[PDB]
């Protein structure tokens, strides 16, 4: 009963903490489910082109983390960012584009940017 | 025989991010592990702790390094490992009074140089 669809396109600048080059994936929580794209082996500017939809049982931002792949192992963040849909009932297209800079853990710009576009069927 | 190890210092210990290190020392040696307390907003942490391990004839595998890891401790999501060395016991202590001073340069998490090195004393008592 409505519908939240959200495509990950693409990140620039995605570098992890040491020699290794970025595994890098991103997992989006609206409304408290979460999805998560798949895994680009070994690049510092990732495209995903992933296009999720998060069904609206009838029923505001969207909360997207990268993190980077770890070999067998538990996965290192990168960067996150919050982004308000309130700019996307703004438009008449119930749809908008987010440049989004991801933070670090102390909310700090880490350099990277990740670009979503989001829309919304009522 | 016993296994004494005095983790002194770490020094160019860097997180990924804007955070200043709140590093710790773990040492693990036969799969029995240690660990320092926290050095809180510190790139050049000082432990200056020293543990003991007790032979006691568990299996003397021929070669049998002492792996250090050094991480960064978190309190909003999991600890962020920072760097890691295989210190070769057997290399460090074969010098006539059983004990020796140790550099051990911390590698990354591909096995290449951080900048960062672990300072620490290793000696065993027959
Ligand atoms: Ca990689
Ligand atoms: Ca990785
Ligand atoms: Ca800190
Ligand atoms: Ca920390």
């Amino acid at each position: 009963g409505g519908m939240l669809r959200v495509f990950i396109l693409y990140a620039e600048n995605v570098h992890t903490p040491d020699t290794d080059i970025s595994d890098a994936y991103c997992s989006a929580v609206f409304a408290g489910v979460k999805k998560r794209t798949k895994v680009i082996k070994n690049s510092v500017n990732p495209v995903w082109n992933e296009g999720f939809e998060w069904d609206l049982k009838g029923i505001s931002e969207l909360h997207v983390v990268v993190k980077d792949h770890e070999t067998m192992g538990r996965n290192r963040f990168l960067g996150e960012a919050k982004v308000p849909l309130r700019e996307v009932l703004a438009t008449p297209s119930l749809s908008a584009s987010f440049n989004a800079p991801l933070l670090d853990t102390k909310k700090q710009p880490t350099g990277a940017s990740l670009v979503l576009q989001v829309s919304y069927t009522p």
